[PDB]
C-alpha cells in the first residue's frame, strides 16, 4: 500500500520574529499531531501597537502522514 | 508569542447574493466553532440552473484561535 | 461524454456586485444554452463625482457543448 | 501630453456588506482626492466578534488621475 | 437553509502515475469522510530514489456536503 | 510579419483519467476548428460519486492560427 | 446602458518587437468585431531561429461591448 | 542605520508604445519624487479607439530611497 | 463600517536578517505614521557584494487607519 | 548536512500521457545528474497535429542535491 | 517518443527598451547556446539614473531542445 | 551591456531563515562569480520529532554573466 497525507493550514505567533512564530505554531500542533512531516510558508504578517510589531504571524501549511 | 489560530476553508451557498453567502457559511461554522476571528474570501463561483444563478458559493478561508 | 466550453464576460450594475453578475448571465442566457457554472475573475468598477457609476464583475461561464 | 495616472491602496469597512464597504471606502478617498476613476478589488475579509462578521472589508486599489 | 461545503486538502500518492495518486488519495478520505462532491489538484510533485520516480505525490483539495 | 493566433478555454472529460480528459476534450475542438496548434492545461478537477471520481475534469486553453 | 462586455484572447505577433504584435493581433480583431474597448497583456513570448526572434507573441485579453 | 525605500503605484500612458509610455510616467514621477531608483511592470493595458489603440497604459510599482 | 485604512508599500533593509530588515522598516513609517495596525511581507530580497548579503531587503505592506 | 540544492527547469515529453511526459524527462536528467530528489510540475502543455495531440509537454521544476 | 528541453533564466538589458533588452539577453545566449526554441517574459524592470531610465532589465525564461 | 543568469537553490539550516538563506549563497559563492542578488521563492522545512529539523529557503539569484 501506499501513503496518504493530510495538509492542514496554521498561524504560529512570536514576539520575536518570523523563526519563533513558525517554532511557535508548529509546536501546538506537535502536542496533539503525530506524523508531522514538513511545512510551507504562505504568509508573513503582523499586528502593530504603537508603532511596533507586537506579534509576528507566519501562516503555514503542515503537512502530515495519515494513519489508518 | 503563545496564540495559534487555525485556518480551515469552507464553502458558503445562497440563492440570494455573495454576502448571503459568506454569513450562511460563516453561520454554520459559529454552530460548532469558538473564538471565530476572521475570513478571507479565495472565490466567488455559482451553480446556473434554468439560465440563472441557482446558488452562490462564496469558497472562505476562517482563521479562529486555537484554545489549549 | 461531455466537453464544456468556457467562455469569459463582463456584467455590470450601478447597484452592486451581485446584479452585476446577473446582469451579464441573463445577456449569456439570451443566446447561450445549457449553462452549468460561473466563477468571477474580478471585481472591479468606473467611477463618476466620486461614486460608483458601475460595478463591473468579470466572469468565466462555463456551458456544455452541443454537438 | 499625455496623462498619468496614480493607484492608490485602501481598504473600505461596512457591517453589512461587499457593496457598502466598497463604497464606504470610495467615499472617504472622495473627500480629498480628485479625478477619481476606477477600482479594482485585492481582496475580501472580515472581522468576526461572537460568530458574526463585525466588518466586511474590501481592499481597494483605486486609480486616480494626476494633476501637473 | 442551503448547504456549507467544506473543503480539506490530503495529497495521493502512487508509484503508478497521476490519476492512481489521485484515486489513491480520496479512496483514503472515502474510509471517513461522506457526501465527498468534488477535488481540485493543487499541485504534481513526486520523489525520486536512484534516478526514478519512486512516487507521484498529488496535492487536492477536496470538497464535501457538510451535515448538521 | 503576419499570423494571429485565437486561444479558446474548454474542459474535456472522461471516467478514465487525466490524459483521456485531456483527448476527449481536444477530439471535440477538432471536430470543428482548424489549424489547432497547442494546448495547456489550466486545472484538473473532477466530480465525486459517492466516494469514487466520476469523472476526471481538465480545463484547458487551445491555440489555433486564425485564417483571414 | 447596464452594457456587458466580451473577454477574449488572441496572440498578436511580429518580427518587430512587442508594440507591433499588440497592434497586430488588435488589427486582426477589428477586421471583424466591433465595440472594442480594452486590450490587456496576458504573456511575451516568442520563437527563437537560428538563436534570432523570428516572431514576437503577445498574448492578449480584448475586451468589447456586446451588442443586442 | 541603513536605507528605507517607498514602493509607489503610477500608471504611464502613451500612444506610441510600451517604452514611451513607461518613460512617459517616470517623466511625471520625476518631476517632484527624489532618489528614483527603479521600476517594475505590474501589466501593460491599453484603451482602443475606432479599432486601434489609441493609448498604451503601463502600470508600473516605482521605488525610491526615503528621506529623513 | 466608517472606519477606511490605506496601505502602503515599503522596503525595509539591514545587513542583519529578515526580521532586522522588517523592523527597520516599519521603524521610519513610525516616525511619521499613525495608528499603523498590520504589515504584510510582499517579498525578501537582498543585494549581495564580495559574495555575501551586503543588505537584506524586506518589501512590506502596511496598513494603518485614515484619520478623518 | 546543511546541504544545498539546485532546481534546474525542464520539459519532459512523450506521445503516451502525462505520466510517460514526466518520466521520460527525469530519465534523462538521470542520464547525467547525480542525487535527484524531487520533482514539481509547472505545467502540463503539447502541441496539437492533424487535430490530435502530437506530444504531451510537462515542464517540470527538479531538484537535487549539491556535491562539494 | 523522445525530445527533452531544458529552460533556463537569464536577464537581457539595454538601455534603449524592452525590445532591445529581449534581444540582447538572446543573443548572449545565442552565442553558446543551440537548439534554442523559445522564450517567455517574466518581468519587466529597470533601473533609474536621476530619474531617467538607464537599463530597461527583462528577465525571461528560455527553452531549448536538449541534444543527448 | 550586461546579461544575467538566474539560477534556483535551496539553502538550508537548523538555526533560521536567514542562516538557510545564508548558507545556500555561500555554496553559490564558492563556484559562481559576480553575484549580484537573490530573491526569495519559498520558505518551507522538514519536520522530526514535531520540531524543525531544517529551514529551507529556496532562492533565485542573479548573477552577472562574462563573455
Ligand atoms: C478542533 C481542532 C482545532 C482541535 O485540534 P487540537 O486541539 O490541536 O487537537 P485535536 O483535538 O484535533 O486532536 C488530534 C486528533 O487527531 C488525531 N491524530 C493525531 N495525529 C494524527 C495523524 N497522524 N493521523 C491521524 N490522526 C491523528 C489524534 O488522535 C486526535 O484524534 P481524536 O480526537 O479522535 O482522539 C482541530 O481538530 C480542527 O480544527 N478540526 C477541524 C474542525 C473543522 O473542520 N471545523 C468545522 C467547522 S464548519
Ligand atoms: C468533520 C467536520 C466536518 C465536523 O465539523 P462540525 O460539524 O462543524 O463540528 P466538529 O465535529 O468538528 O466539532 C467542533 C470541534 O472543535 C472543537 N473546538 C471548537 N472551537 C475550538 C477552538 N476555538 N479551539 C480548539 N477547539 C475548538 C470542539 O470541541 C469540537 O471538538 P470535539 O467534537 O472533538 O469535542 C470537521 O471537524 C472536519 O471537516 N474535520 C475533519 C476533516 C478531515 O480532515 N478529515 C480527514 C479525511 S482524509
Ligand atoms: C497621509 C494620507 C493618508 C492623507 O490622505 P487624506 O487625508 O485622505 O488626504 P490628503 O491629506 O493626502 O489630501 C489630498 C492631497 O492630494 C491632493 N490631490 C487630490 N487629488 C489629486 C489629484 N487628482 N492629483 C494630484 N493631487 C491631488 C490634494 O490637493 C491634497 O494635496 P495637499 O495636501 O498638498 O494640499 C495620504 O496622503 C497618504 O497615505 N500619503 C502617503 C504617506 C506615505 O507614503 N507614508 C510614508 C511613511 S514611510
Ligand atoms: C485527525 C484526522 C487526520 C483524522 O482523519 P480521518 O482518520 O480520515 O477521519 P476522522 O477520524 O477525522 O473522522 C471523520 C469525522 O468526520 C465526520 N464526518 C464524516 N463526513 C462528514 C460530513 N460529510 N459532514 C459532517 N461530519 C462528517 C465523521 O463522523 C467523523 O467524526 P467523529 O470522529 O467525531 O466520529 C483529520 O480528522 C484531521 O486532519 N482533522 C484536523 C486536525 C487538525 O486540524 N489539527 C489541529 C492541530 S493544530
Ligand atoms: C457556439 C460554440 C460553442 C460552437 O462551437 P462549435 O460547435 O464547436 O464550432 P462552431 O459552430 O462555432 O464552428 C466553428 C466555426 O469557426 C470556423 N473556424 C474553424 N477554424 C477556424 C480558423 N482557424 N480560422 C477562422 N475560422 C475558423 C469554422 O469554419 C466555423 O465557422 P462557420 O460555421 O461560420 O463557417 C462556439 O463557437 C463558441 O463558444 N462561440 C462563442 C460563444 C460566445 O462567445 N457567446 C457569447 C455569449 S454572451
Ligand atoms: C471562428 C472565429 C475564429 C472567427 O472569427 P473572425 O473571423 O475574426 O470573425 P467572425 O467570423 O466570428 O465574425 C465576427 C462575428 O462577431 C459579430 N460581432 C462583431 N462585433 C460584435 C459585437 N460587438 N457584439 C455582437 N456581435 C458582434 C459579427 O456579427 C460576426 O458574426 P456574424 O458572422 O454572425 O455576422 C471566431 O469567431 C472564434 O474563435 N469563435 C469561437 C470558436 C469556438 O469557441 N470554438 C469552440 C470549439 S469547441
Ligand atoms: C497627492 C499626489 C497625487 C501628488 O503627487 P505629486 O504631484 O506627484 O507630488 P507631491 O505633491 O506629492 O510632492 C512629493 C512630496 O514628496 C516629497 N519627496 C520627494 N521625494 C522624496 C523622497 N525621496 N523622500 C522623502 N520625501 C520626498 C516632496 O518634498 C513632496 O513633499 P511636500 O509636498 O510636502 O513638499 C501624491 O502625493 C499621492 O498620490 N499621495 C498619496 C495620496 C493618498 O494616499 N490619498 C489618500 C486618500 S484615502
Ligand atoms: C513623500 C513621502 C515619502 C514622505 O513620507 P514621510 O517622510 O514618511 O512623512 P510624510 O511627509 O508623508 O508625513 C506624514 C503625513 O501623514 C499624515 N498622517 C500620519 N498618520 C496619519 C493617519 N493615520 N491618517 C491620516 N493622516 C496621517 C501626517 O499628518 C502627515 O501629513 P502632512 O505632512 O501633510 O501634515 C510620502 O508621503 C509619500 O511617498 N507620499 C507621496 C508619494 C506619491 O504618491 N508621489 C506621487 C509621485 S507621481
Ligand atoms: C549544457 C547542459 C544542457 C548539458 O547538460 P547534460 O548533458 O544533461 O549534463 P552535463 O553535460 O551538464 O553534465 C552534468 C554535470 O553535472 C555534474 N553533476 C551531476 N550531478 C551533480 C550534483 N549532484 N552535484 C554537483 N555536480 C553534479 C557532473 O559532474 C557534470 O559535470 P562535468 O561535465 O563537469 O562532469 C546543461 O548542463 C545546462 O543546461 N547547463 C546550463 C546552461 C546555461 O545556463 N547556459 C547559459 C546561457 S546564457
Ligand atoms: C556557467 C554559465 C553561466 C556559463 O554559460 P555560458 O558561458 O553562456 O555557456 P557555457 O560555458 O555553459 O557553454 C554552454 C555549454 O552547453 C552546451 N550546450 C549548448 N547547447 C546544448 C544543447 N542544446 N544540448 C546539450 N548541450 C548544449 C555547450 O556545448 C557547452 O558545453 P561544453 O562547453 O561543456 O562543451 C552557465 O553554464 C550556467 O549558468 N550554468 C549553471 C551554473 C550553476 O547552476 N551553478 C551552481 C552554483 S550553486
Ligand atoms: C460576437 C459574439 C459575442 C456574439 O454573441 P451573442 O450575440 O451573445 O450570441 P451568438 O450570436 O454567438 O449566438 C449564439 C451561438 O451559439 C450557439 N449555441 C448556443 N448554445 C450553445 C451550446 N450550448 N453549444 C453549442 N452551441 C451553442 C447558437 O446556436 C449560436 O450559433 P449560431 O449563430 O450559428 O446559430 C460571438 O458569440 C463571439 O464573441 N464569438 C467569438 C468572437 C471571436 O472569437 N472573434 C475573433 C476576433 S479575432
Ligand atoms: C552540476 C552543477 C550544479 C555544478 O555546480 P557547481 O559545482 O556549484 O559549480 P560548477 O561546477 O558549475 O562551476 C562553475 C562554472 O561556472 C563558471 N562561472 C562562474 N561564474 C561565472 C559567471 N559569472 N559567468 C560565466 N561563467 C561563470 C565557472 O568557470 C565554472 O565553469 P567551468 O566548470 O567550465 O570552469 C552545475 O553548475 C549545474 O547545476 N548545471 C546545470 C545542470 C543541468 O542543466 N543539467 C541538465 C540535466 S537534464
Ligand atoms: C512548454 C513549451 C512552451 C512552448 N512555448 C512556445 C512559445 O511560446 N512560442 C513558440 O513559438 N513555440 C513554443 N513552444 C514550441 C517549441 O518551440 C517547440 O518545442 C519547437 O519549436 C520544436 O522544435 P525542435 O525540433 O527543436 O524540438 C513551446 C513548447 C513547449 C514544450
Ligand atoms: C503563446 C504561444 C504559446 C505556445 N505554446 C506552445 C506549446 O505549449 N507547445 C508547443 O508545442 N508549441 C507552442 N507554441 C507554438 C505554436 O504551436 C506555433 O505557433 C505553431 O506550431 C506554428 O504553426 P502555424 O503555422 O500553424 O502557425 C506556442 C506559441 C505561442 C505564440
Ligand atoms: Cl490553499
Ligand atoms: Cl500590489
Amino acid at each position: 500500500s501506499n501513503h496518504t497525507y493530510r495538509v492542514i493550514e496554521i498561524v504560529g505567533t512570536s514576539p520575536d520574529g518570523v523563526d519563533a512564530a513558525i517554532q511557535g505554531g508548529l509546536a501546538r500542533a506537535a502536542q496533539t499531531m503525530r506524523a508531522l512531516d514538513w511545512f510551507e510558508v504562505q504568509s508573513i504578517r503582523g499586528h502593530l501597537v504603537d508603532g511596533a510589531v507586537a506579534h509576528f504571524q507566519v501562516c503555514m501549511k503542515v503537512g502530515f502522514r495519515l494513519e489508518d
